[PDB]
Parts: C-alpha cells; sequence; structure tokens
C-alpha cells in the first residue's frame, strides 16, 4: 500500500517506503545493518535497520521472530521501541525482508563520559533513567544480561534509553557460569555504570575473564560463609576456600568525594551474593533519586509470552509467524 522506493545502501538493494527519506548508512554487522533517515509523515529522524538473511536457516528464522517481538512489546520512554516495520512484500509467499525503525539517538554513555566525572546531578538523573527503564524491562519477566555504557543512547535533552569491554560490567555469577542467576545481575551492570560515571574511569577492568574476577573480589572481598553456603559446584566452593581471605572494602573510602546517598546505592548494587541485591523498584525509591521519584509515573510491562523459546519449528512456520506479527504492528501515537 505504501509506494517502496529501491535504493543501494551497504553492499545490498535497501527496498523502504517514500516516507523515509535521505538514507545515510551508520553500521554493519553479522545481523544486521542500520541506516539513518529522515521520517517525513512524523518529522523525525529515524535509524532503519534491515535485518540480514531473517530466514536464511532455522536460527535465522527464530532470531527473526525474537528480535521482532520484543521490540514490539517495549513501550517506555527509556526503552527502545518500534516507530515502524515493514517488508516490501505483498504477500507471505513473497516474504524475505525485514525493516525495523526506531527514533534516531545521536550518542551513547560513553559519548557523554569521555574519561572525565559527571556531577552528581547528572548521575542521578542518568542512573535513575536506567533503573526506570530496568523496573520495565523485569516487570516482563525479561533479563537484559548486557548492560554497558554502549548499550545506552542518550539524546541532547539527555533522555535515555536502553538498547539491545562487556566483561567489565558482567555480574560475577555470569563471569562463572551459574545456571541460575536472576535478574540483579543488571543491578550489577548499572552498579559498575554508575561507578564510572561518578569517578571519570572504568570500575573493574580487567585484561581477560580470570582477571575480571580477581579485580571484583578485591572490592566486595571474597564470598562470606551465607554465600559459599548457597554454592552447588564442589569445585568453585573448595577453589573459593584455598583464598586469601580479602576484606570487603568500604565504599565510603573508595569513592571519596561522593554523595553518601550515591555510595550507600553502590554498596547495594555491588553486593556479591545476587540474593542479596537491591532491585530495580527498590532503588527507584532509594533518598537518592528523591528530586526525580514518582511512583505514580514508574510504569510496568504487560506480560511478555516467551513461551516460543522452547518450541522448535521449521523455516517456514517462524516464518510465518513472523509475518503475522509485520501484519499485525500498530504504530505508536
Ligand atoms: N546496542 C545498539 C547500538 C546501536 C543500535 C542502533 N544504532 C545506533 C543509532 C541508534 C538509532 C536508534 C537508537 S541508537 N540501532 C539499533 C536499532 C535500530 C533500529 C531498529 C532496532 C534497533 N539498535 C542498536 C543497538
Ligand atoms: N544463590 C546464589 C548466589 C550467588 C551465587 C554465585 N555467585 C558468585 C559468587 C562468586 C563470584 C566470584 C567468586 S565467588 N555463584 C554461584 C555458583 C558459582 C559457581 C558454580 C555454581 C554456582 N552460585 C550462587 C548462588
Amino acid at each position: 500500500r505504501p509506494t517502496f522506493y529501491r535504493q543501494e545502501l551497504n553492499k545490498t538493494i535497501w527496498e523502504v517506503p517514500e516516507r523515509y527519506q535521505n538514507l545515510s548508512p551508520v553500521g554493519s554487522g553479522a545481523y544486521g545493518s542500520v541506516c539513518a533517515a529522515f521520517d517525513t509523515k512524523t518529522g523525525l529522524r529515524v535509524a532503519v535497520k534491515k535485518l540480514s538473511r531473517p530466514f536464511q536457516s532455522i536460527i535465522h528464522a527464530k532470531r527473526t521472530y525474537r528480535e521482532l517481538r520484543l521490540l514490539k512489546h517495549m513501550k517506555h520512554e527509556n526503552v527502545i521501541g518500534l516507530l515502524d516495520v515493514f517488508t516490501p512484500a505483498r504477500s507471505l509467499e513473497e516474504f524475505n525482508d525485514v525493516y525495523l525503525v526506531t527514533h534516531l539517538m545521536g550518542a551513547d554513555l560513553n559519548n557523554i563520559v569521555k574519561c572525565q566525572k559527571l556531577t552528581d546531578d547528572h548521575v542521578q538523573f542518568l542512573i535513575y533513567q536506567i533503573l526506570r527503564g530496568l523496573k520495565y524491562i523485569h516487570s516482563a519477566d525479561i533479563i537484559h544480561r548486557d548492560l554497558k555504557p554502549s548499550n545506552l543512547a542518550v539524546n541532547e535533552d539527555c533522555e535515555l534509553k536502553i538498547l539491545d569491554a562487556t566483561r567489565w560490567y558482567r555480574a560475577p555469577e555470569i563471569m562463572l557460569n551459574w545456571m541460575h542467576y536472576n535478574q540483579t545481575v543488571d543491578i550489577w551492570s548499572v552498579g559498575c555504570i554508575m561507578a564510572e560515571l561518578l569517578t571519570g574511569r572504568t570500575l573493574f577492568p580487567g585484561t581477560d575473564h580470570i582477571d575480571q574476577l580477581k579485580l571484583i573480589l578485591r572490592l566486595v572481598g571474597t564470598p562470606g560463609a551465607e554465600l559459599l553456603k548457597k554454592i552447588s559446584s564442589e569445585s568453585a566452593r573448595n577453589y573459593i576456600q584455598s583464598l586469601t581471605q580479602m576484606p570487603k572494602m568500604n565504599f565510603a573510602n573508595v569513592f571519596i568525594g561522593a554523595n553518601p546517598l550515591a555510595v550507600d546505592l553502590l554498596e547495594k548494587m555491588l553486593v556479591l551474593d545476587s540474593d542479596k541485591r537491591i532491585t530495580a523498584a527498590q532503588a527507584l525509591a532509594h533518598a537518592y533519586f528523591a528530586q526525580y521519584h514518582d511512583p505514580d509515573d514508574e510504569p510496568v510491562a504487560d506480560p511478555y509470552d516467551q513461551s516460543f523459546e522452547s518450541r522448535d519449528l521449521l523455516i517456514d512456520e517462524w516464518k510465518s509467524l513472523t509475518y503475522d506479527e509485520v501484519i499485525s504492528f500498530v504504530p505508536p501515537p
């Protein structure tokens, strides 16, 4: 129904509704390539992502369905969402390309830090938005698992969105391949991010996988008696006992000059035991965010049906389910 036009971008033929003008490449990768554009219907600058080989295999097809289901479900100011999704195909039989459209963001978190301290007012506002979006994501029973400055976009008014080395911000239970980690692995990442904003430097800049765990234990101490009781691995538990004990450090002496409320929040985020970590909802009520907290405007998500993750289907079945989601899409107001 919309009039499409073809154009040569990256190494391939983009077919795109005429409402999107001035297509200009921004990136590339195994799973897709992205162009910046201008949406003449809305007047917004947008990013258009063309999925790469979306139905080449069963794995690609399930990936394409997962990515579209996820981005269609996210409707929150501090999480990336869909402005549009389209295909040049007029029927399922000729359905072979998928394009996703989102609001163009000018920079990520690295771009605003630049190895410099942010003010406490600024960190308050940025971490509040991350936690606000995290509360929404976690309420849908989703775990992000890869929170880091490059996965956090910010515009010129400092409005932040969570996007779709990484080990610097990874929770220690992931580093040790524990099977049953919970949502507070993301809270660990936010603690690492917040520390970096206040100090201007990476909190745990490990040079490899084992060095990363070494730096973490030097700050938060060796596992306590109560945490060792919950470790099922006999090899892990034995190795931990053989280590020289290290005292949990006093964050107030580590982050000198910081807001004491900021230090108290970091203490509650960077706990080794993930069962004792503050949740996103609890962190929003912390006194550190007094000037931004509003419990009437920190919404949760609708329930998100993730049962498809357990399913093994054929290429054409994932493709047809993906086609259903393209057709049923409703643009936001
Ligand atoms: N971790 C990242 C990093 C970059 C990203 C990026 N391109 C950078 C320019 C941006 C456009 C919109 C938000 S950010 N774009 C998209 C994306 C674009 C369109 C549809 C779905 C996703 N995700 C990103 C995830
Ligand atoms: N209820 C909990 C809470 C936390 C846990 C945790 N956290 C990581 C603790 C350490 C991280 C680095 C050195 S010790 N790690 C493991 C675990 C680690 C290795 C093999 C099997 C399980 N279980 C946990 C269960």
